[PDB]
């Protein structure tokens, strides 16, 4: 019987990270039962989960509902990797909407603005780059559309804009998190929406992306709310993991609600009826599937 399990999550400055956090701290708490051992492990993001899953070396992997998606069908960002049909979802979590985080002297007061200034566009294996790429199609904008096409992961981000090598950096992640905290708090930057026909059409088209807003007093500075669009957090799997592996995760969450909302303030919120469908557009793991129904929330 497998009694070790791995979750991929993100950089240490973000959501993901305390994510898996969470869960494992529930997983673990009851070991002496069902003796699953659980970790984190922090990682480039949600491009990188989903390939690290499939090469055999993460069990779980945090991702965002939209490469969920074209994993397992290896589509966009994922094609040169071909599908990949083996993937399940778990269940689904916070919302992450699309997050520009400027300094206050840049200029940049919409996504439209960031074209010729230098913006950190996320790092390889990030769902922020992949993401960012599907913001550059609708605006016809390639790397040479920028001044400076920075890859730098989450947790340096914050760093660099406030040392001036950046105007601005992206991020897909949920609120409040420490990254855009630092930025927000230490460097007088601004959050920046993402609105017109440009992200009209991206949110219009496509079933996985919705409009946001970030409220105002989420950050010092940022005095009014910022609209966007955004994704879901989702916990995905492969099928080769045990049923009774992935059933006792699912317990965990589920069964330990009430603590799980109250671990992060990016939980409160949530509701089990959504985290079963919400965001999930690719099969369940058998194991969740078998939680579900026990407790109601399926059929
Ligand atoms: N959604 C981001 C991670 C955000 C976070 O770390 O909370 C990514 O896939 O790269
Ligand atoms: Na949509
Ligand atoms: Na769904």
């Amino acid at each position: 019987s497998q009694d070790f399990i791995t979750i991929g999550t993100g950089s240490v400055t973000g959501v993901y990270y305390p994510t898996g956090g969470a869960i494992c701290k529930l997983v673990n708490k009851d070991r002496k039962d069902h003796n699953i051992r659980c970790s984190v492990e922090s990682t480039g993001g949600s491009i990188y989960n989903v390939n690290t899953i499939r090469s055999g070396e993460l069990d779980f992997g945090i991702v965002q509902s939209d490469w969920q998606y074209h994993g397992y069908n290896g589509t966009s960002e994922f094609a040169e990797q071909g599908p990949y049909k083996k993937l399940r979802a778990v269940f689904s979590m916070h919302t992450e909407p699309f997050n520009i985080i400027a300094r206050a002297d840049s200029g940049i007061e919409n996504v439209k603005d960031l074209a010729g200034k230098r913006v950190n566009i996320g790092n390889p294996g990030s769902g922020d780059r992949a993401t960012m790429q599907v913001v550059m199609d609708a605006f016809g904008w390639n790397n040479d559309s920028f001044k400076l096409a920075a890859e730098l992961k989450g947790s340096e981000r914050s760093q660099a804009l406030c040392d001036n090598k950046i105007d601005a950096f992206i991020y897909m992640v949920g609120h409040p998190n420490g990254a855009i905290k630092e930025a927000t708090t230490s460097c007088a930057a601004k959050l920046v929406p993402a609105t017109g026909p440009e992200i009209e059409k991206i949110v219009a088209n496509n079933p996985y992306y919705a409009y946001s807003v970030v409220p105002a007093g989420m950050y010092s500075g940022t005095d009014q709310e910022v609209k966007s669009f955004g994704v879901a957090a989702t916990l995905v799997t492969t099928e080769e993991v045990s049923e009774a592996v992935v059933y006792n995760l699912t317990k965990a969450v589920f069964e330990n609600f009430d603590t799980f909302t109250r671990l992060h303030p990016a939980f409160a919120n949530l509701k089990k009826e959504d985290m079963v469908t919400a965001g999930n557009s690719i099969p369940l793991h058998p194991g969740a599937v078998k939680y579900y129904k026990e407790a109601g929330l399926i059929k």
